[PDB]
């Protein structure tokens, strides 16, 4: 027999206790920190109830990789309570995200054909090339500005552009030029919706949703208004781009993933407003975050660069084709965007309710229990990467003197993983082709960012990037 459930370590069985220790120690937004540290102290697996709210937490690979065998055929993470609030609150359309069993799955199962099946992934290098020659172009125009053949600052905002033109190309084929002298305000709004919502969330996620006006009354209006930008403006473009193609529409050309999930006609109308809304918004600061990272690693180790380069740079004169011929070429690149979600995850865990009841390590699991997965901190464990602080793209393709392997997680895993994936993966892969066959990056000094939690982890401070051609 197992170990019973309430033996798992924990701090206490005292919710509202561990919240004045949460609080008092400032973790509200060094919940990953925590980890690292519970973890040292109670061993592989541990409890912490928070209030009401309690989870187990677990960090060995054969651990997650059980786990996972119990998630089931509908899977179920855990839910943010003050988005999913906002949403009953309101009692606004909801998608994928929010979305609960059969009624879930049906929409994953049309969302998949259009954004993760290798065709729609085909028929998204001619949207997404162009957005990443112009990105090499504003770099182009700003070290002929600076005058020095140089460009010393912090890009995170041209990164936003970049990633909301990208995701906006994809899903209604038109460009917005959010990488011009003089940007949409009206989407720039929209951006700042997206990370207002996220920033304006810590505070409110140990604190009953139904209490937000008494203990929580500021973060709440401002959550509540990050919303609703987000709300109004990906409605917006849904309607001028519907209009876009209701009318004018005598032809062929792309995906435009709006125009297929009208024309696929296996998802009604409220859904799609919804699902596009989401979307929209999983463009804009994920990608964005990982490549300032990606960067940022690469001017941490130059030997690194060079071989990104040599492999990106051979994959063109030994390819001669387009960008198409050369996406299989490079495995080290991709390779080198894991090891980014490797150091820096935009998820800090992955959590899943187990279907049925299971043991981990030695201990009774009962089904239905918030189960997490400390992926920031599998990370920098040196008990599962030699050297967790070395940037190393080889980790994710030696398979030869490898007598195990383990599967990156930063997109999560199984049939409820990031839907925005693969988007996601091409998009970055693209990018660095191109920076890697224009710029060598560096950093004006010894460089030492930390990461702070904000709903998805970002750098603490802002990064200044070094780009030089060549
Ligand atoms: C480097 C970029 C990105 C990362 C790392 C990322 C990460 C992930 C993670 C870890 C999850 C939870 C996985 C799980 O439950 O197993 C998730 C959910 C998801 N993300 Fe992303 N994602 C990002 C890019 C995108 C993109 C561009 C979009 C929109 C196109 C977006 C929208 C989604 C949505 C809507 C789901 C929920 C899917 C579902 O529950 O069926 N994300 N992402
Ligand atoms: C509408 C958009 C928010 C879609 C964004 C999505 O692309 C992505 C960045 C989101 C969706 C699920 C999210 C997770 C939901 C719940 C957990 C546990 C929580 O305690 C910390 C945040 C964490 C780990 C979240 C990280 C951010 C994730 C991974």
């Amino acid at each position: 027999t197992p170990r019973p459930y309430s033996e798992i370590p924990s701090p206490g069985d005292n919710g509202w206790l561990n919240l004045y220790h949460f609080w008092r120690e400032k973790g509200s937004q060094r919940i990953h920190f925590r980890h690292i540290e519970n973890f040292q102290k109670y061993g592989p697996i541990y409890r912490e109830k928070l209030g009401n709210l309690e989870s187990v937490y677990i960090i060995h690979p054969e651990d997650v990789a059980h786990l996972f065998k119990f998630e089931g055929s509908y899977p179920e993470r855990y839910d943010i309570p003050p988005w999913l609030a906002y949403h009953r609150y309101y009692q606004k359309p909801i998608g994928v995200l929010f979305k609960k069993s059969g009624t879930w799955k049906k929409d994953r199962v049309v969302l998949n054909t259009e954004v993760m099946a290798p065709e729609a992934i085909k028929n998204f290098i001619p949207l997404l090339n162009p957005v990443s020659q112009d990105f090499v172009s504003l770099l182009h125009k700003r070290i002929k500005q600076q005058g020095s053949g140089k460009f010393v600052g912090d890009i995170k905002e041209d990164l936003f552009h970049f990633a909301f033109e990208s995701i906006t190309n994809v899903m209604f084929g038109e460009r917005l030029g959010m990488l011009e002298e003089t940007v949409n305000p009206e989407a720039q709004k929209f951006i700042d919706a997206v990370y207002k919502m996220f920033h304006t969330s810590v505070p409110l996620l140990n604190v009953p949703p139904e209490l937000y006006r008494l203990f929580r009354t500021k973060t709440w209006r401002d959550h509540v208004a990050a919303w609703d930008t987000i709300f109004n403006k990906a409605e917006k473009y849904t309607e001028i781009f519907y209009q876009d193609l209701r009318r004018k529409t005598e032809f062929r050309n792309y995906p435009g993933i709006l125009y297929c999930l009208l024309k696929s006609e296996k998802m009604l109308l409220e859904d799609v407003k919804a699902n596009i809304t989401e979307m929209l918004a999983g463009g804009v600061n994920t990608t964005s975050m990982t490549l300032q990272w990606h960067l940022y690693e690469m001017a941490r180790s130059l030997n690194v660069q060079e071989m990104l380069r040599e492999e990106v740079l051979n994959a063109r004169r030994q390819a001669e084709g387009d960008i198409s011929k050369m996406l299989q070429m490079v495995p080290l690149l991709k390779a080198s965007i894991k090891e980014t979600l490797r150091l820096h995850p935009i998820s800090v865990t992955l959590q899943r309710y187990p279907e049925s009841d299971l043991v981990l390590q030695d201990y009774l699991i009962p089904a239905k229990t918030l189960v997490q997965v400390a992926i920031y901190a599998m990370g920098r464990d040196p008990a599962f990467f030699s050297s967790p602080d070395k940037f190393d793209p080889t980790r994710w393709l030696s398979k030869d003197k490898d007598l195990i392997h383990f599967r990156n997680l930063g997109f999560g895993w199984g049939v409820r993983q990031c839907v925005g994936r693969r988007i996601a993966e091409l998009e970055m892969t693209l990018f660095l082709i191109h920076i890697l066959e224009n710029f060598k990056v560096e950093m004006q000094h010894i460089g030492d960012v930390d990461t702070i939690f904000n709903l998805i982890l970002t750098p603490d401070k802002p990064i200044f990037l070094v780009f030089r051609p060549f």
